[PDB]
């Protein structure tokens, strides 16, 4: 059968008619990846860079279970791919570093042991930068390009390093995608390949078994096609994990955090509903987002390093599609409300009197800087150590060198120099490392986040009377060439497109969000993204605003540089 644009579901009634076996599913996703992303053929998308040698044998043992009647459940021989930040038991997981090229996975991420007991069949990982720690840069694996337009990158350059699993997901290469985020390497890459995403509020997901970035930050992040495929996923993945090791926000005593069991619905495919869940509804859409913030960027000396602060200006085809988006809200009874937003404004200083995360008070500058490193360095450390690779289970004993090496004859990273930032973690571990409940800032730091969020976006919020914030999940999109081309880096590393917007605000203080297709750029054929957020915990309403924007339109499109076969 067709595999290109087929839904979950549509897969699993094949399975259950006998129209298609497991193995044929695995087979038709191969020929795919095989005459689209290898290197060779004309395309050379480069998304898939480590294959599961076990997933014929694993689909196999599907159809066996099929064929006694017994399937595991809704996802039973459905194939996906996992980020190379997955840890899945017998391959490699490099997290694209050439440092770790060769460390194997002792067990599975919690995410992929869910799905590996009902039944979902990994086909392999996808491509990323060292450590996440980027966007687009080339890791151990290279870099993914986008399958919608090579003349742009399929995902911002600073931060969109699920640059493989954007690509792959939209190319159908599988069924589903899981990515990850620290900044917006999940929102990113969804947007400019026409994917829906979500990024949980915190603790619903654990994060056991992902390598970590900035422990404080990071999240999974499932992608998918549409909506409903979106929910198949979170019913399955969303669980209670007993064991807490890695994950910090589950972990640690001081910030009240509930169970996943108490945040998830009792049915996630429930949620999906029409326009009649729009009625009424009251959404605010920021100026800074959509040209109408002249303010943003006037302050004496704006933003926190990099491009913050600054005016963002939006692309104009993404502006018509904006429009578009708000007249379908607004035909189907809600209200579109342009606002300030303040949870960006108050970190990044980016007008008279608005304070900055640094000098605001409300975390100190020391929990600012142990975030940066000494927790880092115990996230990697203790990674490796429960991992327990014979031959590497030591940050200490990792060649520092190596993590994130800079990539010859492109230009220099803006953020500085990070094969010397990160070369630092291993002479940190060769002094000694604290563990994270002996670091004296985290109490406070971590209320202080909980408390940004509750003044800047709670109440405010509840002042407002908003439903939820929605915006394009990006500003514009880099050229393909904007790691060796002047002018393209100068976009690419401008305010909205080197990063989702929002910056490091969303994640910093625990935002949930989901993502949809918003369109496809006129001009250059890009798809960009409408991202929804809300109040923590309030994942369940967000996910059902997004499904009923999503029915109505149609506005994700097959990529043109991967149509069927034959």
């Amino acid at each position: 059968i067709e595999v290109t644009e087929v839904s979950i579901a549509e897969l699993r009634d094949a399975l259950e008619s006998g129209r298609t076996t497991a193995v044929e599913l695995v087979q038709a996703y191969l020929a795919r990846i095989d005459a689209y992303d290898a290197p060779g053929t004309p395309t050379a998308l480069n998304a898939v860079v480590v294959r599961n040698p076990d997933a014929l044998a694993e689909a196999q043992a599907s159809d066996a279970r099929r064929a006694r009647g017994e399937p595991l459940g809704p996802l039973d021989g459905i194939p996906y791919t996992a980020k190379d930040s997955y840890l899945v038991k017998g391959l490699t997981a490099a997290s694209g570093s050439p440092a770790f090229k060769d460390l194997v996975a002792q067990r599975d991420a919690f995410t992929v042991e869910r799905l590996r007991a009902a039944g979902a069949i990994c086909l392999g990982k996808t491509n990323m930068p060292p450590m996440a720690n980027g966007g687009m840069q080339r890791g151990v694996y290279g870099r993914a390009e986008s399958p919608y337009n090579a003349a742009y990158l399929t995902a911002p350059f600073a931060s969109g390093s699920s640059n493989g699993a954007g690509t792959a997901t939209a190319a159908s290469f599988a069924a589903f995608g899981l990515a990850e985020e620290t900044w917006s390497s999940g929102r990113g890459p969804a947007s400019n390949n026409g994917l829906c995403a979500y990024t949980p509020s915190r603790g619903v997901i654990s994060v056991r078994g992902n390598w970590p970035l900035t422990p404080t930050m990071d999240v999974v992040v499932p992608y998918a096609r549409s909506m409903a495929d979106l929910l198949e996923i979170l019913d399955v993945v969303v669980a209670d994990d007993p064991d807490t090791r890695g994950d910090l926000w589950r972990m640690q005593p001081w910030v009240p955090i509930p169970k996943a069991s108490e945040v998830r619905p009792a049915s996630y495919p429930a949620l999906a509903a029409g326009a009649e869940a729009l009625a009424g509804k009251r959404f605010g859409v920021p100026r800074m987002f959509i040209n109408a913030d002249p303010d943003a960027g006037t302050s004496e000396s704006p933003g926190i390093g990099g491009p913050t602060g600054q005016r963002i200006h939006t692309r104009p085809s993404v502006i018509a599609l904006w429009e578009q988006a708000r007249k379908a809200l607004e035909a189907a009874g809600a209200e579109v409300i342009e606002v300030d937003f303040p949870l960006v404004s108050n970190c990044e200083g980016d007008r008279p009197g608005a304070p900055t995360v640094f000098n605001r008070g409300l975390v100190s500058k020391e929990f600012l800087h142990d975030e940066l490193w000494e927790l880092s360095a115990w996230g990697f450390d203790d990674f490796l150590r429960a991992n327990g690779d014979p031959k590497l289970n030591r940050l200490a004993d990792v060649d520092g060198p190596q993590i994130f090496p800079h990539d010859p004859g492109t230009l220099p990273n803006r953020e500085g120099d990070l094969a010397a930032g990160m070369d630092e973690y291993v002479r940190m571990a060769e002094r000694g490392i604290k563990p994270w409940d002996r670091i004296a800032t985290l109490p406070d730091g971590l209320r202080g986040l909980e408390e940004t969020r509750r003044i800047d976006l709670e109440e405010w919020m509840r002042r407002l009377r908003l439903d939820a914030v929605l915006f394009p999940t990006v500003a514009d999109v880099g050229p393909a060439d904007a790691d060796v081309n002047p002018a393209s880096a100068d976009i690419a590393w401008s305010n909205g497109v080197w990063v989702a917007n929002g910056n490091l605000a969303i994640r910093h203080l625990g935002v949930p969000t989901v993502t949809v297709p918003m369109g496809v750029m006129a001009d250059i054929g890009m798809p960009v993204g409408l991202t929804f957020a809300g109040r923590a915990y309030d994942d369940s309403a967000l996910l059902r605003f997004a499904a009923a924007f999503e029915s109505t339109g149609s506005r994700r499109i097959v990529p043109p540089r991967t149509p069927p076969l034959a």
